[PDB]
């Protein structure tokens, strides 16, 4: 209605995660936009880069000026990469507003496994102490008393939800775990380079990143918050279509079915972006494209239990988050403005 | 331009995919000579109202389901039939002494009782045409059983590891993905474009009947497997794309000399070990098989591209025709 307005800012708005999370914040009832950050499209309306949008957001982008928006905002969505997002983060914590950092920059706990990953330096080492992961169904004890939260992978999201509780529980072994991941070439964000061109993306499909992409350490540092230490082994695939992640997980159970739905549908009882099946039921990318929802099948031959876990990569995975991590640390319900 | 050693070869039920693809093919082989193109739906029409891409290519009028007539002016015959017809068919050819390639599942697995099947006496006598693999079983025979496309990106990367012993039979996993020209030329809702475009998803959990095929054939090698096969649908017309997960205790160029090895004189096997990655398009339109290897510790990961329509099906259907007529195997394909 209005009553607990808040000002929202967007730092990289003009990216396609800003695309998704402006669409929400527009139609949000209590978050108000104050300021659209792009040094690159500054002094267009975002509705020039994004006509879809005209006469729904049309706010002038403005340019990097982070005094200005810590004075008109009490909450800034950072879509930054490395490095700047930790000076811009570390900047708008200490001026008191809430944050949401979309980068890998205060992800891991560990700095660094952190600085080998990413190559790059962490120079903020008490603020990392202090940051949140962002799963809002797992970890939502702590987001609700955070000020600033690190916003989880896309490719994390499909993986760890529906393995986190099933390892807490030990219903499934710790070892062994196989998640061969497939994205939309949306998760290479706005880009020109050539290899996410229109022509060599069309009709291909490829792995990438064979032991060596960034999400994988990810995935195990954040499992290992079940008490159990993992070696997931995660291999990603581009999928020649715009949005959607699938994620096929095979595991090791001694549990039967009717035990594994209960674990799951037990945990995220109350959460309603996590739509549980287990009745033959196969989740697609297009059931899940567009929305906020995780979907997630589960099928049990003797001990191996495959997960077919389906997210948006840029709405779950990303934007969505974004706004159920807000909602929850300004008091809102998750889903507000969400679903 | 006619060769010298022609031969006059037939295709039943010659409008879906597969027999687009195989015509394509057949067409510029300079030894095979297209006799009849059967199809009871489109009989009357040349091939290239079908297909009008190839208009004064192949313009053969279509003709019905009358076998005596084929059997009076072919030497070979290929059979796109689906179950049970495949197998009249099939046992009509093979008294009349034609060279027989038949598309279909009904004689892959020699073992009856997966079937559960007529013709048992046949059913003896059918070689499974990997040509990269039996070729010895395939010059000797007069009815192949083409594989299955998905087991050809999963059986060809695996069966020399097996062999030499370099990889663990238990607990491959194979998570794979096909264009949708796998479901061949349907009218069902589920392969229609509005339901796959844009649209990812596995299916046939523990269900797909290529994954018995898999581990039939692989147990040639010496070593019982249970290969795990999950198949996937990609939002695109034609390609294959397998991941296969081995434990190994080996080294990466110890893997690579044993297929490299092994595949040396075979012309569509193209093996990397250098960190390329194949992708679906590298292969898309050719009868290439990409095979990528990539070691870490103990953990050996394949990834295997094909043409689903072409290495999985039509190219190799001619590979196992030319073969068992005396020809090298890749003549009119590279
Ligand atoms: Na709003
Ligand atoms: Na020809």
């Amino acid at each position: 209605r209005g009553s607990h307005m808040m000002k929202v800012s967007v730092i990289g708005a003009t990216g396609y995660t800003g695309y998704e999370l402006v669409k929400i914040l527009a139609n949000h009832p209590e978050f108000e936009i104050a300021a659209l950050v792009s040094e690159t499209y500054a002094d267009k309306m975002f509705s020039d880069v994004y006509p879809r949008l005209r006469s729904i957001c049309d706010v002038v982008i403005t340019g990097r000026d982070y005094d200005a928006v810590a004075e008109i905002s009490d909450a800034v969505f950072l879509c930054l990469p490395h490095a700047a997002a930790q000076d811009a983060a570390a900047f708008f914590y200490e001026k008191g507003l809430k944050v949401v950092d979309f980068s890998a920059d205060f992800r891991l706990k560990d700095k660094k496994l952190y600085e080998a990953t990413y190559k790059v330096d962490h120079t903020y080492p008490d603020l990392l102490r202090k940051a949140v992961y962002g799963l809002p169904e797992i970890f939502e004890v702590d987001i609700k008393k955070a000020e600033l939260v690190a916003n989880p992978g896309c490719y994390p999201t499909s993986v760890i939800t529906p393995l986190y509780p099933l390892l807490k529980a030990g219903l499934i072994s710790p070892e062994g775990i196989i998640a061969d991941s497939k994205s939309g070439v949306t998760g290479a964000g706005r880009k020109a380079d050539i290899a996410y061109s229109f022509c060599e993306c069309n009709e291909d499909f490829r792995p990438y990143a064979i032991f060596s992409h960034r999400h994988n350490p990810e995935i195990n540092e954040v499992l290992k918050e079940t008490g159990k230490e993992t070696n997931v082994l995660f291999t990603p695939h581009l999928i020649p279509a715009s949005k959607g992640i699938e994620s096929t997980i095979y595991t090791k159970t001694t549990a039967g079915l009717a035990e594994i739905s209960a674990c799951l549908k037990d945990f995220y009882r109350e959460r309603r972006c996590v739509r549980i099946y287990d009745n033959g039921h196969i989740p697609s990318t297009a059931d899940v494209t567009d929305t906020n929802f995780i979907d997630i099948g589960l099928f049990v031959k003797g001990e191996r239990l495959i997960i077919v876990s389906c997210i948006d990569n840029l709405i779950k995975g990303s934007s969505g988050m974004a706004v159920q991590n807000m909602n929850l640390m300004c008091g809102f319900d998750d889903t507000l403005g969400i679903l």
